[PDB]
Parts: structure tokens; sequence; C-alpha cells
């Protein structure tokens, strides 16, 4: 997408030599926005094919807040293996914060609950967050959370969201991260009766491994396709009633899909 | 400065009409970054005086963590006046989310320290990161942190700091919002025995009010300064310990000083 492949540029022309944790070395930026508005398509990079399967089902896990991978393995999706323990469990990552943060008197706070009351009752509100940055549960998480807060607003009929993300991979990642967000906008939209608006995305530490610099090349080559359309199939009776089958991305052509591996 | 003078031309460009909680007009955007590199000068606003000395007693208050105003009160310092009880108390804000974020297993995380640690030892992290927004304790809070959550990297011997600011009433607390955390990125940046880099600033709704419209074109009418610089006379034992007396700006010379008020 043209957003997308600026900051791909950006990090080579201007990254920083940096390594990860596990001491790959990437190129970096500390800081970066991009805006996408939603009208205008669903915002899926067209410039490698990029599956939507897995970050489907991972949505509509996040949204029922239960965290072991059951769900997931139920229905083949694989991306969280590596980080589940031999139960298939996670600890209280994204979905547990989202559906159940705790709360030091014994609560466990609904946000994704709360907010959609805050869009139907108080659209003007500027404190319609949720956050999965719950400081006192980092340790207990498998990971902490990368996509880690996210905020909504409503103007002229219209829901945008934006995503602060502190850590990106700009290869790997952020094609689904965006993805991810982008139908979190379209489902949230629906259910308080609201047009899409704007999906803004905030990065914090903005990187592309240096094993990943041919892809980047390669890409950078390709010319983006107009955007797929996002539908709907079905309108669900609340934000947790949604199903893998009631989404279809329609119209989309990419450039055909890049691997991209990982260090160990 | 040049930046905010162009967020406040987009707002006036592009802000749709959009009310506040009070019911006061406001023209807004959601959405915007801007990035100021801390070696190039003290990013204070030049277009219009603006005062520091609350902003230098706010953020040492913050940094000793209690909520109570009577620091702030011992030195006349009125910011917080409006929102705090008659025993000064304000909630859990912002102070005591830095220092002792309060778990649900009855710890208190001190954010301040576990960052400084992850600077000093692990330079590279890409979590260090101090956030105010705990959702278990907004309730009890006099009011929901405005600037929310912040991230800090390290890159080439020099400290740049993230700020995620939900809502930013442009003409009256953004000039106020940068400074502080520039201030702090300067004492971090010392504390740590590293040079200042940038200091990013991301808005959620970023707004004018109407009855600042005046004021907002007389502002936009003047050229901005040079910027100043900042010095500290003195480097402390560590981040807690810092005074009042240890900051000073140096080659301020701003346009007049702009009077913005506010509806009740």
């Amino acid at each position: 997408m043209k957003q997308y492949l600026e900051l791909m540029q950006k990090v080579l022309d201007e990254g920083t030599q940096k390594n990860d944790r596990t001491g790959t070395g990437t190129l970096s930026i500390f800081g970066h926005q991009m805006r996408f508005n939603l009208q205008d398509g669903f915002p899926l990079v067209t410039t490698k094919r990029c599956h939507l399967r897995s970050i489907i089902h991972e949505l509509l896990w996040f949204l029922q807040g239960d965290t072991n991978i059951a769900y997931l393995h139920e229905n083949n999706v694989t991306i969280w293996d590596e980080w589940a323990d031999e139960n298939g469990d996670l600890g209280p990552v994204y979905g547990k914060q989202w559906r159940a943060w705790p709360t030091p008197d014994g609560r466990h706070i609904d946000q994704i609950t709360t907010v959609l009351n805050q869009l139907k009752n108080d659209p003007d509100s500027r404190r319609i967050i949720v956050s999965a940055w719950n400081v006192g549960e980092l340790d207990k998480m498998a990971l902490a959370p990368c996509h880690a807060f996210f905020q909504f607003y409503v103007a002229d009929g219209k829901l945008s969201c934006q995503l602060y993300q502190r850590s990106c991979d700009v290869f790997l990642g952020l094609p689904f991260n965006i993805a991810s967000y982008a139908l979190l906008v379209h489902m949230m939209a629906q259910q308080c009766d609201l047009e899409v608006g704007d999906f803004v995305w905030t990065g914090g530490d903005t990187h592309l491994y240096s094993n990943h610099m041919d892809q980047t090349h390669l890409q950078l080559s390709r010319e983006p396709r107009p955007l797929p359309k996002l539908i709907i199939k079905r309108k669900p009776e609340s934000i947790f009633d949604y199903r893998f089958e009631d989404f279809e991305i329609e119209g989309y052509d990419p450039h055909p899909g890049i691997k991209a591996p990982v260090a160990i």
C-alpha cells in the first residue's frame, strides 16, 4: 500500500542499526504514524499476498477473552503455538486484558463492553480506550503486548480508531496488525450503527530485520494494487457473536506472497 | 514553533465541529504526530510566552508519587486545585501510577525505577514504557490521565521518548505537555549518561476550543523565534532528587503571552 511502502523506504533510508532481544540485528526508527481511510477500501497490503484466515480467528479469540489456545487449535491456527505452554496457556495476554482486566479489589473489567457502551451513549468521549498494558500482569504473560492500547473516536457518523504499537516488525507483522484492527473497526462500527472512519496506526520501535532486506527490496519494486473490499455477510446481535464465515474480502489482487524467515 | 503552528493550522483547516463533556464546542482532528529533536533546542513555544514554573514543580511532584496537592500548595502552584477535594486529594492520578501502580496481588509497582533500570541495563528493549492508564483505578481518579502512556528508546547514545496523549487542548495545554515531557527526557538522559534524542508527541482527540479562535489566529500571525536552551545546573544522585532550582531556560525570547479562557 502507498503508506506501507513509504514506511519501508523510510526505515531503509533512516533506520539505525539495532539488535532485538534474541540478538538479531534490525534497522529501526522510533515514532511513525500512518492513516487509512477505511472508506477508501480495506487496508490489506497488495504488494505481497497476505492471508487473513489466522488473523480473523485470532481477533474472534481476542474478543472472547480466554487466553488458552484451544480455540485456535480447534481451527488449526498455529500462530500462538511458540508462546504457549504445555496446557495451551499463555498467561493473561491480550484477550484477558480486553475482557477481564483484573483490579486490585478483585473485579474483572470488560473493556470491550465498556467502549461499546461509550460509543453508543457518549460518542464525543475523549476516553474511549482499550489497554492491554496491565503493568501488574506483564510478568505472567507469555509476552508483553505489542499492540498495547487503542482509542476510538466518533465524528460525523464515522468511527475511527488509533492503535499504539510499541514494537513493530514492518515486514512480517505490520500488514497483519493493520488488517486486524481494521477488521475490528468494521465490527465495532456495525454494532454501533456507524460508518467506518480512519484507522490511525502509531508505532514505537518500528523496524526491519536485517534478514528481511532482500524481501524488502523486492516488495519495494512492486506497485500497489487497488484495495479490496471487506464484506460482512451477517449482522450479529453483539460484538461477541461474530463467526469466521461472516467475513469476506472481495477484489483482492495481490502481487505474489513473499516468505520471510525468523532467527531462533 | 513550526510543528506546533502547523498543527494549529491543520485543526483549523480540517478539524470537525465537536463538543467536549461540558458542552463547549471544539474543532477537532483525531491522530497527529510531531517530532522534536532535543538537540535542536528546548521545545518551548515561542509564539506566545509560556511560563514553566508550574510545569517544573508538577513534574517533580509527579516523580515523587504522592497525589495530594500539599507540595504544590507549599510552592503556590494552583493548577490542580480545581480537581482536588477538601483534603487536597486527587485520587490515584499520574504520580501514583508512575511510582506505585497497584497490582491485584497487593504490590505497588515503581515504573520510573523500572524504566531507569531498563535504560541502564537493557537499552535495546522495545518495552521501556510507563503507563498511567490503570483501568481499575480510573473511577477513583479526579480525572483520567490525558498524557496516558509513554515509551523510551535508545539509539546511538541518545534517549528518545514518545508520548501518547489521548486528548489535547492545542492552545492551552499542548505547549506545557511538550515542555513537561521534554524536561523529563533531559532528566532521564542525565541519569543514564545519555545524550538527548527526539521527543515524539502523538495525539488522540486533538482540538482547539471555539473560544480560542481569536487567540489561534493571532498566534498564527507570529513567526517562531529560535528555541531556548535547557541547562541543568547540578547532577543529582537519582531521578527522584531533582530540585526546582536545578533548571534554567536560557535564550527564551517569545512573542507576548496570550490569555485564553475556559468555560465552566
